[PDB]
């Protein structure tokens, strides 16, 4: 089977690459391991739920590429519910609030909290989005975990605990598992702490009507039979004039170039000839994905709205199986549902239970957090544990442990002869997200267009017009937020005065 | 085609497993990815070196299983040269010394150094060899890197620089890359700090005459055509009556049981049907191997001996490519040579250079440390960079980043239906060494004999009698080693 480009992987990244290549007149083939396209996006359809996203789902302002792609495919978005109050549940009690952060009243504690978020963003501006290893203190920040950085920065337990929950929620890993340099890069390349955490004006603002899985499905429709399902790639041979790509079900494909659009560590599932160079060879053993179970509990009505709760809950505590939820009710107001994430070590701990026992524990938690016995009367339940996926490795994305990003980072998207690398991990804006997948898939496709002499070099990286449907408000601070001292800053001032 | 047990991997561990099963009367096939056996051991032969070990090489007292296996195969050991003085090279100067640790003269520094070694051994006494996630402080120690532990414990830069070299040399990874729990288990399961670092009476005491690659080659000689080279395994299907194992060159093997005798992460190279359970599926993406180039510079004579140096050098500082060396001269006094390890980030850094550029750097360093122009005149050079090996992933062994050993560690040896797990990573004594490979391969082999009803449960794990050729002497401490206070302890008395 002969073509111009073989794309390995039919998730969003590979489908976007294939689409770009196909629209340019090339012959592409997509080799997908599963019986479906979409990868870490998956939309379940049945009569009880109508449709529901079990993997990637949320899109928001500044994610202009996935928005343009989805629009061009005939899809619409709608807004996640944030009309009523959010809830911060901490030490067994719920405190309703509005805004990006639960209010903090103790003035010392307020100083510590304000300095925490501020400093994450301050450190982040030192870090180039396209080369995090070029930060001036890249080595010092990469040689520490997030846990060590939090221990040094937070002068109250309250700030340390909120921060810990933010890390677990952002990257589905524990603070002691991840590099400080990598996590700080990861937040900055999504636009910063406010953009990444928020619903209104942030990452979680919207969902696609009908599910995100339609993105990959509609591209598959346009490509017709160029997409080969149940073709896991086992072997890539670059020793001859054309590249040979072999599949597990005994098929051979021959091409000029290959795009690898799979998570970096799943490159281990492929035997290479000749062997990868040393740096990539080791890099793909060093970059695990996080751990998460996405759970959706359905109810007769969205009862929390009547208590003036929008359904967003930040839930702190070792005993809480779920640390964050959002209202997952359909835009029409039916199929009332709460979506929650079970994160990092709790995904591993609670996977031992049955589905019915996990549903029990979530309802009892929601009943307590919402102060509502109706939470004990679910009508349906769907869930997916991504830790068990042979062809994903986890979700949402790949994290870097201490020391890895500075030593091996520069190789993530470095071509290996005629293999180019897409996949959301190799993006520079919303890496980890469906937005990053589109950016990486189209950039890798244009690297190949450039190698064939079809476009000039300055067209490999291409900026994206802002969505007219999902405008981005800028992220602003107040004068007090900018200039209030940190806790040790204030202690320093007290020392000074006392002389 | 059809057999009783397929062994995936022909390193020491897979070979030891296959030999045990074959000696029991079972039909075994070994499927090996490479065009050779040995894996992380590799013995090169040519007229210039005669033979040289480019991977695993050293054996010593308490490693009784690899000693017994080798002896049975007709191999012999000889002693690594440690007659003359060792060298510590620090801030551009050489300090010769005798005994296990370089002397320290500043009294505060002496207290700090003594406390560091003693504390590593005290912590390890609380970590079970067969279950390190059961240490009373497993989570606390697992959630910190060795770098954090060293920042807490070491009150002097001198103790911290030496501890840092110790970690790099021991596990070919940076102190900030590795779990404190995991590292402290690793040293304790080799018999502690003195046992692991010593030449005389420790893990570097001896080498095999003719090279360690002969262990695997000689088992392959026994097994004949049961061993298949250039058979990378790609697919294992357990959904039927018999297990089906497929290779890259399109052959199909069928067995009642499988032994996986490869580094855990190389498990990623195989597609599984049904999918692996969740905890193993993620575990095998979380366990990289270290980074090392092993380099051997040959000379006309072992000239360091005329200066009363043994050729063992401990070399501190960023600028030194090699932090540790041993005399690699043959027992006969000929093929004079110095072996050095380029460790961790330096392996990655110096890999960009050419072979000749690395040779020149090593020779200029050894000239400075040994104080001899003769080091500038090498007659030959051999080296191997293990980071580049598709079917090893690095060397010496698999390290655990912070958080991983407690969450996933119990999954390493757990059977997956009819697949049993060997490989030095699953051993409980000298895991990470050739000794651990033998332990783990023989244990996995006997779990299958037990699954078949051939032996009882209490025969899965078997003790090994002590080698008469390489007996162990006790590790001792002095009264002052045991009771001198630490730096904060001396301070508390003030
Ligand atoms: C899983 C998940 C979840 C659960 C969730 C989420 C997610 C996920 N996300 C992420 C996404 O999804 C991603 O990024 C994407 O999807 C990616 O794409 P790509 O790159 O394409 O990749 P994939 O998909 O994986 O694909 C691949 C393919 O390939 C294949 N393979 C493999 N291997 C192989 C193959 N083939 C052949 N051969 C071989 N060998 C496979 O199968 C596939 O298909 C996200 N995203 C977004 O955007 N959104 C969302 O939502 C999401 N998610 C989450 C979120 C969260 N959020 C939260 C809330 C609150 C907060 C947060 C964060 C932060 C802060 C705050
Ligand atoms: C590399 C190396 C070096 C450089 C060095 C050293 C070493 C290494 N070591 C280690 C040893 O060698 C080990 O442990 C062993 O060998 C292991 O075994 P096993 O377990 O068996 O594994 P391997 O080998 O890898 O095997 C595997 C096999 O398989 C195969 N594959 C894969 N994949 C696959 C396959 N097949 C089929 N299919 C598939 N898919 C491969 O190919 C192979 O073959 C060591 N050891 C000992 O014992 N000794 C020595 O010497 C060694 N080394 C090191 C040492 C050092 N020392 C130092 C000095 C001073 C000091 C130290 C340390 C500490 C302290 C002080
Ligand atoms: C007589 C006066 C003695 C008071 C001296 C106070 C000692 C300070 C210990 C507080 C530790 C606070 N955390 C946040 C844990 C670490 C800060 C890291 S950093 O110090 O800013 O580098
Ligand atoms: C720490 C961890 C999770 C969090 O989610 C929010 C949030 N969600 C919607 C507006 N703010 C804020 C926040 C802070
Ligand atoms: C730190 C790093 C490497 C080291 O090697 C020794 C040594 N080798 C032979 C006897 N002691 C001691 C030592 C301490």
């Amino acid at each position: 089977n002969k073509c111009d480009v073989v794309v390995v992987g039919g998730g969003i990244s590979g489908m976007a690459a294939a689409k770009l290549l196909h629209d340019s007149g090339l012959n592409v083939v997509v080799l997908e391991a599963r019986d479906r396209v979409g990868g870490r996006t998956y939309t379940l359809r049945n009569q009880k739920v109508k449709y529901v996203d079990l993997g990637g789902s949320y899109v928001g302002p500044t994610q202009n590429r996935i928005l343009r792609l989805a629009k061009e495919l005939g899809l619409e978005t709608y807004k996640v519910n944030e009309v009523e109050r959010l809830i911060h549940h901490v030490k067994g009690k719920s405190y309703p609030f509005r805004g990006p952060f639960p209010p903090v009243w103790n003035p010392i504690t307020y100083l510590d909290h304000n300095n925490f978020w501020r400093t994450m963003d301050d450190m982040g501006r030192e870090i180039p989005s396209d080369a995090p290893w070029k930060a001036p203190l890249a080595e010092e920040w990469d040689n520490m975990t997030m846990k060590e950085l939090l221990d040094k920065l937070c002068w109250t337990e309250s700030a340390k605990q909120l921060a810990t929950l933010f890390v677990n929620l952002c990257v589905t890993a524990e603070t002691h598992e991840v590099s400080a340099l990598w996590f700080l890069w990861y937040v900055k390349q999504c636009g910063g702490t406010t953009r990444i955490i928020s619903t209104t004006n942030g990452g979680q603002e919207r969902k696609f009507v009908g599910g995100s899985g339609q993105v990959s499905e509609r591209i598959m429709d346009l490509l017709g039979d160029r997409v080969k399902l149940e073709r896991p790639v086992i072997y890539i041979d670059q020793t001859r004039e054309n590249v040979l790509v072999e599949t597990l079900n005994h098929e051979m494909y021959e091409a000029k170039y290959v795009i690898s659009a799979i998570p970096p560590t799943l490159g281990m599932k492929i035997h290479f000839n000749p062997p990868l160079p040393m740096m990539r060879n080791q890099m793909i053993t060093r970059v695990p994905l996080g751990s998460v179970i996405k759970c959706i509990v359905y109810y007769k009505e969205p009862f929390w709205r009547k208590k003036d709760y929008c359904g967003t809950m930040i839930i702190d505590g070792e005993e809480a199986p779920v640390a964050y939820t959002l209202d997952d009710t359909k835009p029409e107001g039916n199929y009332a549902a709460i979506m929650g994430f079970i994160l990092a070590h709790k995904a591993r701990k609670l996977a031992r239970l049955t589905k019915e026992e996990r549903l029990k524990k979530l309802c009892e938690l929601y009943a307590k957090v919402l102060g509502s016995l109706e939470a004990l009367e679910p009508v349906h339940y769907e869930e997916k544990n991504w830790c068990e996926e042979q062809y994903s490795g986890g979700c949402y994305t790949t994290y870097f442990p201490p020391g890895i990003l500075t030593q091996y980072g520069r190789v993530l998207r470095q071509p290996v002869d005629r293999i180019y690398f897409a996949g959301t991990e190799t993006a520079t804006h919303w890496s980890g997200y469906m937005e990053g997948a589109v950016e990486a898939g189209e950039r890798a496709a244009r690297e190949i267009l450039h190698a064939m002499g079809k476009i000039p070099e300055d067209e490999i990286w291409q900026s994206e017009p802002e969505s007219v449907d999902v405008p981005a408000q800028p992220i602003t601070t107040t004068f007090l937020e900018r200039h209030l001292p940190s806790v040790p800053g204030l202690l320093r001032l007290i020392g000074l005065t006392t002389i």
